[PDB]
């Protein structure tokens, strides 16, 4: 498995990232986000299997929370998502 | 059915109408949210299960596309999610 | 100086690459390929400035011909093309 | 202007066909080709110019796209590339 995270940069960044994967011999890719960049995830998704390749289907959709490394003495929980792509 | 949209108010509003349709009698309750806002239908999914309900299971998920009307001539695409939350 | 070679692969591998490499940091990028490939690389080349990065120009074409390094005892000539775009 | 239209024929029945032009009383002459015929232009304007007749310089190379007549209801597009060979 091939894992694409998403973070602040361009959709369109995330999406090629994606795609690059599963047109270099990937049959599936997981794409991974937390926080505010959760929603940026499902656009990459969306994205991907609407106008780039259609075809592909979201096998799985996985949330969370993680707790984060302790900053001024206080660990703060962020949400997560996991979303696997199939071809 | 039970519906909860999350908007762009804080978090614990929308924790507080999914706890209340919960402990009114409903065995499941579905968060839904677009765009941005797709972010924080995961993070109330996540408090309602972790601290205020622990037991509540995660018992779908659901992304996809929606056309909104035309502005300006134009149709934009929003990401969309739907959360199933069961007792 | 980044650089995509064109080989047999399917075209939009190459695409991507491509790109990837605009959407990575560069304002410039050259497609190389030889023989063959040339043909593909003009496709990949035009591609991307028609469909994908609308914008993006042509910068400078330039041909030539490397001699391959000897088989059984004879060194063969091969046509090359760089192809620069430019955003 | 003499144009010489490269296609699947044998690499020097074009190369011949460009010599013949620029002994003919042709200053220049330009190569065009389309799709995977591209790649035997190249071919045809480097044996013009290294075995054949050094002195004649590559002025300007193009490459664009060209909509073909519609089949079956579908308009495809090839690519295309234009070498232009000045004594």
């Amino acid at each position: 498995e091939h894992v694409v995270y998403v973070g602040n940069k361009p959709v369109m960044n995330y999406v090629l990232a994606t795609l690059t994967q599963l047109n270099e011999g990937a049959d599936e890719v997981v794409i991974k986000a937390r926080g505010r960049a959760i929603s940026r995830a499902v656009d990459v998704a969306e994205i991907v299997r609407n106008r780039f390749m259609p075809g592909v289907k979201v096998k799985e959709i996985k949330i969370d929370t993680e707790e984060l490394e302790s900053e001024q003495g206080r660990r703060s929980n962020v949400s997560t998502i996991e979303i696997v792509l199939a071809k």
